[PDB]
């Protein structure tokens, strides 16, 4: 847990706000594979304007 555990076990912030671990990213986001690793079983759905 790069920054504690909230929405889910793997759901947390990454990339210093600029990332959130989700099982699927929204259109206004993108998959950060770097912080994917910090996310664990999730993928770092970074805001497309992080």
């Amino acid at each position: 847990s790069y920054q504690r555990i909230r929405s889910d076990h793997d759901s947390h912030s990454c990339a210093n706000n600029r990332g959130w671990c989700r099982p699927t990213c929204f259109s206004h986001e993108y998959t950060d594979w770097f912080n994917n690793d910090v996310c664990g079983s999730y993928r770092c759905c970074r805001p497309g304007r992080r």
